[PDB]
């Protein structure tokens, strides 16, 4: 269900497996690396299946000196989506560690748009 | 400087590995309080003194307990005699759609190592 | 620009009015709550957004929650305005569960 | 016990009126730096040892400097020995809509009266 393919609302691609232990392993597209977990025993009652992950910005080519970290719920269906909610940390001072973190949100679905 | 026992002021506590890829694992803690996490962090950041960006995620199940429900850290590790990590966090829990909004709190954590 | 009857997308409605002075003051139609805030009363013309704030406290002379919301985000004009917002409920705890005290959330209006 | 001056970590001055029915007013220092604040609060709160919720707006526009962009912070007054209000807080930016997703900074504040 989670694994597969994923489009954020901005064109970002989300690839990930889905382990049967509760790991969520795959790539954020230049690419970069990401881990994280999710309930592989969710609830029954209709409610989404909660998850994050972490995309610290460094690959081969560049290093952004940050870290995304996305928490959400994944809700299966017709219209299959992750909705999340993020924090982006860049490394600072300590004058500046005021403004080091950015808030938003994401929307995932397996079609892109 | 990462790796190693982290503690926080509500007792809680973490023990990672930080290895030379980025990868960041460990457990957050009785057994039945323990759970897995898994994130990264930057293995090669500035050296003007900036921190060391990093995030973790902790899903609050074990083989004892299913909080049905997620923790994400997103931070940085500032090195020194108080070496700290500050983090925010968001938890979000499985709701159903109807309830969704009031998915997800949001708040604050500061980690030592003592 | 902003001065007007706003809707999200899970039925609440607020209205404001965008004061000279910086000030938004107006109703959260949820029952009906007072609002406050305020807004760059002279944002840039490039294009870029209208900052703006408010707050509710959720007690009327009906009923109180014992929690505030504050939202934070930008108005847009355009063919298609809306304010986009990022939103904080925090609601009154004992220190006990003050770490489980705020949600957070994200809020789009349209003029509809 | 809202009503009066409190101060932030790190050296900014905030000055509150707490009205009768829930308005809160008053200036946040960081004259030049000097700011309106708008908000409200829990005016008949829990007696069961509850904090008073509470949320306030400032944006960044003063007769001298114009940031273009609002802070605000939601939170609680826990009045007590040590009185405080413990907050988070979020800052946007007026941004074009390319920059849109970059545009709110989230933090926490803690004020006391000292």
């Amino acid at each position: 269900g989670i694994t597969g393919t994923w489009y954020n609302q901005l064109g970002s691609t989300f690839i990930v497996t889905a382990g049967a232990d509760g790991a969520l392993t795959g790539t954020y597209e230049s690419r970069y690396v990401l881990t994280g977990r999710y309930d592989s025993a969710p609830a029954t009652d209709g409610s989404g299946t909660a998850l994050g992950w972490t995309v610290a910005w460094k690959n081969n080519y560049r290093n952004a000196h940050s870290a995304t970290t996305w928490s959400g719920q994944y809700v299966g269906g017709a219209e299959a989506r992750i909705n999340t909610q993020w924090l982006l940390t860049s490394g600072t001072t300590e004058a500046n560690a005021a403004k080091s973190t950015l808030v938003g949100h994401d929307t995932f679905t397996k079609v892109k748009p």
